[PDB]
Formats: C-alpha cells, structure tokens, sequence
C-alpha cells in the first residue's frame, strides 16, 4: 500500500483468501469491513497517527482521548471472488462540530471498475469516561494538513441512504438469535470487541433462506454502546420491505440495553 | 506464492494484518493457523487439486470422497509482529495404511530464522456416510507425483511430542466455557465450520491470567466429530502440570466428544 500522489489519500491492493469467502465463493461482507479497517490503519501508519484503531496523536493520548465510530455505511455492487485482486483508496474528512469522517472506494484491479464504497462517521470521545467532547483547534489542525480541502464524497447524491435516520426496531422481532458472546478472536490487540463482529452479530438473525436466494448490497449501521469481553448479545431481525429490507437490533441479553441499530438491502441472486 | 524449483512444496509470503494480532500486538495462533490452510489451498490449486478444502481428485469427487483432518500439531517459536513478512513452505507425503500427512515450516523473511512448524495427519473418508476406506492405488498415484519420495518431515525424532497419545479429560473440568456456537464467519464455502474455530475454542477455556502472563508454544488437537452449524459446544481445560493444559470439546447436551487436545505454555 501507499499515500497517492497528492497525499490525501492512501490505497492497497488485497488478494482473497480461500478462507476470505463464503457460499457464493466470493469474499463475505465482514471480509470487507475487516479490510476497510486494515486500509484505515495503513493510512494512520503512513502518516504518524496511532495504529491501534483510535488513529489519535500525542496530544490526544496525553488528554485520554480517542476517536470512536459512529455509524458503518457500506454498499457492494459486485463482491471479489476467491483468488481476485481488490483495489482499495480511503480517505479522511472533517465534518466541523459534527464529527470527522472516512471514505471508502473498492475496486476490480483488472478492470478498473468501481464494485463497492463505504463511509463513515466518528466522534471524539476520552476512552475513561465515554464522555463526547468537541475537538479543539490544536488537535484539529494537526489533521487538515491530510484531508481534501474541497469536499470529496463516496457518497454525493444529496438525500442519500448513508445519512438517513434508524428508528428502534419494536418487540416482537421477526427474527431473533439469542445469547451471541464475544471469543478471544473477536477482540482486538486492546481487548476491544472489533466494529466487525456487530456486523457478524446483525446479520446472524438473517434467515438462511434469504441468504441463499439473495446478496447483500447496502447495510447501515448505528454503533450506540460497546459490547463488553464479557458481555451477551441478542440480535433481532424484522423485514420491512425483488429487494428485501430489514430493520436491525443488538441489545444486551439480559436488561435489553441497545448496543447498536442497523438496516440491510438485499437484491435477489 | 509459488511452487519450488523442484515442484515437490509450495512457498508463500504474508504480511501480517492489524485484526490479525493479539495483545502482544503479535499474530494469533488462530491467524497462523488460518495462514496454514491457506498456503495448504493454494498448493492444491497450483497442481490441479480441489480447493475447497478437501483437496481431492476427478476420481474421488465422482465416488463422494473426501480427504478431512485427524490431527493438527503446531509448535511456534516466535509469533510475527503486526507488519512483519513470514514465509511458509508446505509440502505433503503418503503414509501408506494410516493415512496422509501434510507439513509446514515457519520463517522470518527477513532472518530467514525457522519461527515455527506444523505438522497435520489426514484420513480419507466417504463425505455423505463419513465412514474411513482406504485409499486405493489409482487415486493414490495421483497424489504421489507432488510428494518427495525420501521422507522429508517437519518433526523427524522418533515419537516426539506430535505423535503422543492423548487421554480423555475427566470431570470435573478445573475450567469451562459454555454454550459456545458457531457464527456464519465460522463456516467455510460448503458451510462446514472451519477447523481454525475449534482451535479457538479449546483456548476460550484457558484462564485469562494464563494468556496474559504466557505465550502458546505447542498445540496438538485431535479432530474426532464435526460440529454441525446448529449445534452448541462446552469447552473443558484442566492444568496437568512451563504450564500444560488438557483439553476436551463435547456438544453442551448429551456430552459427544467432538476435539481433544493439549497445550503447552511459556512464561513471557
Ligand atoms: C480510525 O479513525 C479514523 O479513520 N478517523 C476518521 C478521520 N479522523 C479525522 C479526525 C480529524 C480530522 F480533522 C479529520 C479526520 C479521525 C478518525
Ligand atoms: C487439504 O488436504 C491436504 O492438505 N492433504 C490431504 C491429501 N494428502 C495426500 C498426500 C499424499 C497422498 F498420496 C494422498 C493424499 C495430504 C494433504
């Protein structure tokens, strides 16, 4: 991987694994959210940020402050198959008082063509006390020197899906799939849940039926509270809609308590 | 990745990934282990083999034959850091009557040092009835034009700690993990549950004070029952000591054996 000629943006280039992909023989949506997440760090290493996934500075690790995602926008028009080469550009804006942003632009290296982006949303957050605070100037400065000054969008279209509301899914769920916990491997080197596996978690009370007859090509997701190393998670399913629509919940087993809130898109096969 | 000069193993190189790294900011044994098939898949592919896994023939496929695991040993020496390249070779050779086996070796790309090896034992089996057989002659030949003829393996010592019998863990387990089950990121393309899962699930039965103060130096897992993708797993630990550790996974209902295995480890 490498920063492009300008240097406001980076981009790398991934090959899939056989393990990578699932019945279709093409790489899985959680194996492209994992390499969003891997492109991402690339960037924060190539320009001096922390690669821990919080991409903060000494004066932000001085303060205890981190930068934490809000919403996960995705949208796949063709997922890479077993053996192909996708070609990966991310970039960073700020947003001002509403938070900062990453975009996402995957690609067919063969053909050039554009066969998925993604966005996202993240706030500035101290790590002890969950507490959202606004950035400063000082700590916002140190960024703008790599972002675009004009705006450049993954998603440009002025009433678009990555921005629309999420309303809380009502009892009873369609669909449920109860008592999902975290192992070792869904934990990053902090001890962190990854973002990646409440993508996982959402789409485990997908019926297999829908899975089998239909891709998956937009899902939106709110990330509202951290589930805990020890913590139990029910997910929860309702359709709302030849495309099929679904409303999303993850609560915390036992009190209910939200986690996160998400929508899917899926097109038949 | 290539196949040798001599085309009788496969080479391959890996960056290692940020998601792939533990709290030693090093590759986790499931990632090694994860990057074992891999460089294992691409080998069948570079020859004409399946590579779905089974890696079988023409002539197997037309009969539902499969090739599945029995036994994976790895024993790692230093994990790679996040960033750092590793190379692996892999090659295969036929052990007549009691089945297949299939080795790996571990390097620093840039030392060049061995930082680890593995070592797996496979049967053949009909996939539909999952009942043994034995390999016949014609579909074995098939095989032994890509495997050295000398043995050549990872593990050469006369019953060395890849080979050694290992017993049933008896209750009460010191330690368990309960309810443990299957996510669709577990399974593979013919939704089976992928042999790294169990992996992990031997280890979510080690107590988190271990991890933290040790590092995995040897793991042997016998394979003896597919965990379907509905079904529920119960992890069992018992300290049998470095720290030693026996292992069983069973279906959290009626207790059918599905793994067993032991763990070696080191303190930091
Ligand atoms: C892993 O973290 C990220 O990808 N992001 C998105 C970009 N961020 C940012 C912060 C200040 C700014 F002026 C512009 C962008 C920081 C958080
Ligand atoms: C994914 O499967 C493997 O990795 N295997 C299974 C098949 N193997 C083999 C080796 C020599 C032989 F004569 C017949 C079969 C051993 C390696």
């Amino acid at each position: 991987g490498s920063l492009t000629e300008d240097g406001l943006s980076y981009k790398e280039k991934f090959v899939v694994r056989s393990y990578e992909v699932g019945s279709n023989k093409t790489a899985t949506v959680e194996t492209i959210a994992n390499l969003l997440q891997e492109v991402g760090c690339n960037h924060a290493q190539s320009v001096g940020f922390s690669t821990d996934g919080f991409a903060t500075t000494t004066t932000m690790r001085k303060l205890h402050l981190i930068w934490v995602t809000a919403r996960m926008h995705i949208e796949i028009y063709k997922y890479p198959a077993w053996g192909d080469v996708v070609e990966i550009e991310t970039w960073c804006q700020s947003e001002g008082r509403i938070g900062t942003r990453r975009d996402w632009i995957l690609k067919d290296s063969v053909t050039g063509e554009v066969t998925g982006r993604a966005t996202s949303k993240w706030v500035m957050m101290n790590q002890d006390t969950r507490r959202l605070q606004k950035v400063s100037d000082d700590v916002r400065d140190e960024y703008l020197v790599f972002c675009p000054q004009e705006p450049r969008l993954a998603f440009p279209e002025e009433n678009n899906r990555s921005l629309k509301k999420i309303p809380k899914l009502e009892d009873p769920a369609q669909y449920s799939m109860i008592g999902l916990k975290p192992r070792r491997a869904d934990l990053d080197m902090n001890q962190h849940v990854n973002n990646v596996t409440y993508i996982g978690w959402v789409l485990e009370s997908i019926p297999q039926e829908i899975v089998d007859t239909h891709e998956l090509q937009v899902i939106t997701l709110d990330y509202r509270r951290e589930c805990q190393q020890d913590d139990v998670v029910d997910s929860l399913t309702t359709t709302t809609s030849n495309d099929s629509q679904f409303l999303h919940l993850l609560r915390l087993s036992g009190d209910g308590q939200e986690i996160n809130r998400g929508t899917t898109l899926w097109r038949k096969k």
